[PDB]
């Protein structure tokens, strides 16, 4: 369960790697067993930090009128998420 949340956080970081959007996204909301990958659903929201920034997303304020994405797929507790913009 702590591994879970932490892996979601790592997925947000990787999304920020594979991105070419201008700004870092950060976790907005986290929605709802042998070792097999675990299903994740969460949202992310755009921040005021430009994308090439070694500051963790969580130190970056959310951007007013920042795009929101709903992300779904899996994580291993030890990439395969697609995000689509919320309307």
């Amino acid at each position: 369960a702590l591994s879970y949340r932490e892996a979601v956080l790592r997925a947000v970081d990787r999304l920020n790697e594979q991105s070419s959007e201008a700004n870092l996204y950060r976790l907005l909301e986290l929605d709802q067993d042998p070792g097999t990958p675990k299903p994740v659903s969460f949202t992310v929201k755009e921040t005021v930090x430009p994308r090439p920034t070694r500051q963790p997303p969580e130190l970056x304020d959310f951007k007013e009128n920042g795009r929101v994405k709903q992300x779904v797929g899996t994580v291993t507790l030890d990439l395969d998420i697609t995000x689509n913009e919320v309307q």
